[PDB]
């Protein structure tokens, strides 16, 4: 019943003037793909979803040198908890270049992440809540997406 | 459930791998916003949706000499149906500049089109049913948006 637009630079955040729920979407939108970046220290490229308390809902890590996607939460003030991995980073974003873009729908249950066409994870939460603020992490020389990244939101579609 | 992605050239159409029906959601992508273009014959710009047997679902076309937004439907063979209009193109895409999103939501009974974050029409249908295709017709000298339109689908909400 609702989009959203946010440009999101580079290293910084943004809050949601309609949160994301159960049933609800999210897509990242990049102008760029430098597969071929710098090194991640360790990461290139993040992109989180926050919940109101600043807890890690899911966290997006995308490692070149590692040549591996991570995915991850933890609370507030706590400790990562069990991360789940997708190898060959390159591999998720085969079909198109020169842009690319992530979904996540938010499944209540679980968060089903997909890169352009392909499903690269069903994430079991291991935190739970409503999404109030996105993030788009990393540095202008090794990021593997353009220098701002436009989050759009699909909201109220349950 | 899951995303598809179309790259659609000015006066093409293409089909749909995953249907889209009550509860889907299609968002036309375009680069480019040129409210100098010129004059439309008399539309400038139109974005489509079609039944299995061709009829117009939902058809959006973009006047700039009428500084007006049209909305209708009509059956392969048969005559358009009851035209809805919108005025003041260039106040629908207030708000971002070198480029534009239309997204249409299928609400079952209505067609819900949002340009950018603004609702611009709940849509009554005038014919129903699950969209096949997709289309996007223009000419290079006078489309208010870019020459190549990317419509991306979310399907299997419901
Ligand atoms: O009612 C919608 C129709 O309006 C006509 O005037 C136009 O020639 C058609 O292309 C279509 O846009």
């Amino acid at each position: 019943q609702g989009v959203n637009i946010y440009n999101i630079s580079a290293g910084t955040s943004v809050d949601l003037a309609a949160p994301v729920t159960t049933g609800d979407i999210v897509t990242f939108f990049s102008s760029a793909l430098n597969l071929n970046a710098g090194a991640g220290n360790p990461n290139n490229t993040t992109l989180n979803l926050f919940a109101e308390n600043g807890a890690y809902l899911l966290h997006i890590a995308f490692r070149l040198q590692e040549n591996v996607i991570i995915f991850n939460s933890r609370q507030p003030d706590g400790p990562w908890l069990v991360e789940q991995r997708v190898s060959d980073v390159a591999n998720q974003f085969a079909g198109i270049d020169g842009k690319a873009m992530v979904t996540v729908f938010d499944h209540g249950d679980k968060y089903q992440v997909v890169i352009n066409e392909k499903t690269v994870i069903q994430y079991t939460k291991q935190i739970s809540g409503l999404t109030s603020s996105l993030s788009y992490n990393a540095t202008e020389e090794t990021s593997i997406f353009s220098t701002v990244v436009e989050a759009v939101t699909y909201t109220g579609l349950a």
